[PDB]
């Protein structure tokens, strides 16, 4: 994955959704770069920087730590994308942004880093049909089940937005995130998602390696019987 000199595709789009892990150093109790590689190891295909809230590093060891992340996924042959920071993603060179209803506008993000990937944050119809408008290559739409991972969340909303979407004929990419496991994650491609995000399954797990290889194997199957 090079600089991009044209807009990503919608089919390769879908494809990285599959197993979207996102992290902080604030969201494991192990080493956070350690934690990262494993993960990548294991199979996801995405990978979102996400350093923010209390305790989360700042300054000159935040943007190092950005900068080994980066160098994992690099390793790993999967995109590095990076939360709310539109500066750090373009400093760093990164594959994308995600930004939600309360960061930088999707037109403004837009036409500031080209043809990078830029993902938006949606909760409902109006918001996902303005994404599009916007110029967003996928939406995460959520939260589908319970969490506190990100403790200003809106209400959850089961698969309720996916199915309404896909059923307005919108084939935009989207991913589905908030409280997902691998025991949940399969009504999520079933209505309609092309992958499930999350943090906590896998940032968590006593075996982070092996929660993502399930996940892909797992997400896989049910694209292909959906
Ligand atoms: C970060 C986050 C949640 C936390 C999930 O934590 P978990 O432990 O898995 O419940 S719920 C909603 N968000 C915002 C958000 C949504 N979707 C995506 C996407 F589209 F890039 F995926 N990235 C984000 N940063
Ligand atoms: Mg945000």
């Amino acid at each position: 994955h090079g600089i991009r000199m044209t807009r990503i595709s919608r089919e390769m789009m879908k494809e990285l959704l599959s197993v979207y892990f996102i992290m902080g150093s604030n969201n494991t109790k192990a080493d956070p770069v350690t934690v990262v590689q494993k993960a990548l190891k294991g199979g996801a295909t995405l990978y979102q920087f996400r350093e923010k809230g209390g305790d989360a590093l700042t300054g000159e060891a935040r943007i190092k730590f950005a900068e080994k992340a980066q160098a994992a996924c690099r390793e790993a042959g999967v995109p590095f994308i990076v939360n709310d920071d539109v500066e750090l993603a373009l400093n760093l060179k990164a594959d994308g942004i995600h930004i939600g209803q309360e960061d930088a506008n999707a037109k403004e993000v837009r036409a500031a880093i080209g043809d990078m990937i830029l993902g938006v944050s949606a909760h409902t119809m109006s918001e996902v049909k303005q994404a599009e408008e916007d110029g967003a290559d996928y939406v995460g739409l959520g939260p589908i089940y319970p969490t506190e991972t990100k403790k200003d969340t809106r209400a959850v909303q089961g698969v309720s937005l996916i199915e309404a979407v896909r059923r307005q004929g919108i084939s935009i990419p989207i991913v589905g995130i908030g409280g997902i496991t691998i025991d949940n994650a399969a009504p999520v491609i079933q209505a309609g998602a092309d992958g499930v995000s999350m943090i906590s399954a896998i940032s968590q797990a006593e075996d982070p390696e092996s929660a993502a290889r399930k996940f892909r194997e797992e997400i896989q199957t049910y694209k292909t019987g959906r």
